[PDB]
């Protein structure tokens, strides 16, 4: 169901070394819907190239967008499993400390704070 239960380590580990080659400039994102999640819909795709200059907070407006949220509607975005201490980091900060072994930066999100 999850995307580290879909691929191998060797095979997650593979494709974001293609990104590296194909898209330099770009973070390799996993987004996931919370398992428990109810009022939120699932994206379209799991797998997302972000530009490494976009802050958190950009990140959040775009998820929003692409969700096609509105203005009362919660939205809580994890990182590595834990809350954002700050959405102003430039994602390329954020990559290079909350980044998996695997070579990705996991995400998940819910409209509850309490995940
Ligand atoms: N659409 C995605 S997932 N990423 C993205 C972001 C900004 C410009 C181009 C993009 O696509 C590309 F990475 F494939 F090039
Ligand atoms: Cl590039």
């Amino acid at each position: 169901k999850t995307f580290k239960q879909r691929r191998t380590f060797e095979q997650r580990v593979e494709d974001v070394r293609l990104i590296r080659e194909q898209h330099p400039t770009k973070i390799p994102v996993i987004i996931e819907r919370y398992k428990g999640e109810k009022q939120l819909p699932v994206l379209d795709k799991t797998k997302f190239l972000v530009p490494d200059h976009v802050n958190m907070s950009e990140l959040i407006k775009i998820i929003r967008r692409r969700l096609q949220l509105n203005a009362n509607q919660a939205f809580f975005l994890l990182v590595n499993g834990h809350s954002m201490v700050s959405v102003s980091t430039p994602i390329s900060e954020v990559y290079e400390s909350e980044k998996d072994e695997d070579g990705f930066l996991y995400m998940v999100y819910a409209s509850q704070e309490t995940f």
